[PDB]
């Protein structure tokens, strides 16, 4: 059902694929998530393991407040794929 | 039933199948995000699980509501085969 | 009975399988739904399972409205055949 | 009495065939169950066993939950054989 | 008595032997759920027991409701094989 | 009965497989988790066999409710495999 | 009187022999419970000999109670015999 490499059941299948990756991708970041945050204990605000130690946890934050555009813009890239699809089909199908 | 590769039957039988595809895929979603729904807790808000945990969340929501449009450009590619389809027969059939 | 590719018998062949098959596509996919609608249930309006599957229920219900108007381009198909064929006749039966 | 791999008496043993099986997988269970559900018993509400043994018996009553729409898939399976039988018998028997 | 495949003795043996398979399993998936029901008890409606048998007893119910339509499609199968020897007949007997 | 490698009778008896083991496996893990609960005395909240014991006791408690989610994930798979078996069917049945 | 191993007088004393190895069976196995009943007797409610010897009675009782469905399905054995022996006859008797 398509004319060159667009194919509607092959589509279907890849947003399947897609979708439940992010679903187990987003579950074990979670759960290893909580491990960490249980792991790692508050020593003191000013002791030599708060100096050790608070970078660190810092970055973790930075990163994973980076990570939701990251998830958008691979959202986006869906509708460009089937928008170049869509045109393709236009072009030669008449 | 047709000119060259235009196929009432087959146009139907594609129909069929892609029907029941995303019809699958829907359903494996939705049992698959009830279990991501159970797994994760909600620890509070303010310590450290919160920060590591929310953007994650929160780009699972942005991706799945991004979904309805790619379906909905999904459907709108089988008017416009069919569309060519008809123009095609006509332009040689007379 | 016909000229050249023109077969009364042949095209209602064609009317009886493309019927049939319609049938049983509308059949099968009721029959699926139904298991469909069964399985999914209804967690909450604002926790986290129904910012998860409400997208993906939008995008069933919209592709399953777009079938009708495929249904309809499918049937006029008919009509335009056996229209050229009754001009292709007609052209060089005289 | 086919054309040629659908056979309706052969059909009609696999369907005799696939019901027996299936009563008897659900008698077996259910008889096994009961021993499963007479074995254990309820420590207590909060004491070391019942930490140790109730996500087992959640594990169980979820997975026998699961066991429903799987039950009804298999059963959709035989309408889509008998349907695709129909349909190859049409194809070319005229 | 016919011409290439269609003789009206085979058809009729056929119906005979179709027939009587479907008698035999009736009466022998009959028997053996009067088994089943007789095996199974009901041990309470919210007991450890009930959540480990009930879904099984669902799965049965419905695998054997689906196996209405099953039938009824093989019975139309047959006027189809018929017709398609009518028609065979009709094409090159004259 | 089926295609390739999809048997109706196959999967039946593979259910059946699946839950017996499953049945079995839970009642074995809580009889000995009763003999486990039984063995383990609770020393005193402070002394030197409360310091030597008490973290064993948690990790068992982490695992075992860990047990839960790979239940529900062990039985999601099987409606993938039942899923795929009826595209693959639907695919060139016609 | 058959046609390759289907002998009704052999199926005759088939049904002889198993109907008197049954009552036999009964018989002997009635006999020899009274005995057992008339051997064991009742200490006492809460004394070590009742501690010693109840569960035994137990799987007594329980052992006794599954034989009638063991029973039933080997009744159920023979109506599946005869069926296939009626089956086969017609297949090649015509």
């Amino acid at each position: 059902f398509g004319t060159n490499g667009f194919d509607i059941p092959t589509i279907a299948i890849a947003l399947l694929i897609v979708g439940v990756i992010i679903g187990l991708s987003g579950l074990i970041l979670s759960i290893f998530a909580t491990a960490t945050a249980s792991a790692i204990s508050n020593p003191s605000p000013g002791t030599l393991a708060y100096n050790l130690t608070h970078p660190l946890i810092n970055g973790m934050v930075s990163f994973f407040s980076f990570f939701p555009t990251l998830y958008v813009l691979l959202g986006v890239t869906g509708i460009v794929l089937i928008a170049a699809g869509i045109i393709s089909i236009i072009m030669e199908k008449f």
